[PDB]
């Protein structure tokens, strides 16, 4: 699903970055996606079933 647009201090349109939220693989922290402390986006809060 979409997430809600946080605010990025790069140029984005924020209209269209809900649809951009990193790939859910397995229930880790960011989702799998990476082990960094934060990513470039959130990730969506149903990644522990979804
Ligand atoms: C743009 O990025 C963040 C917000 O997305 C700005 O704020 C910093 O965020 C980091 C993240 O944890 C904090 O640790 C810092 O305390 C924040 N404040 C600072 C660095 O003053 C960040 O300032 C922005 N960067 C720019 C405008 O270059």
């Amino acid at each position: 699903g979409n997430i809600v647009a946080a605010n990025l201090n790069e140029s984005y349109d924020i209209n269209t970055l809900r649809s951009k939220s990193p790939m859910q693989w397995d229930n880790s922290s960011n989702a799998g996606f990476s082990e960094a402390s934060n990513t470039w986006l959130p990730t969506n809060s149903d990644y522990h079933t979804v």
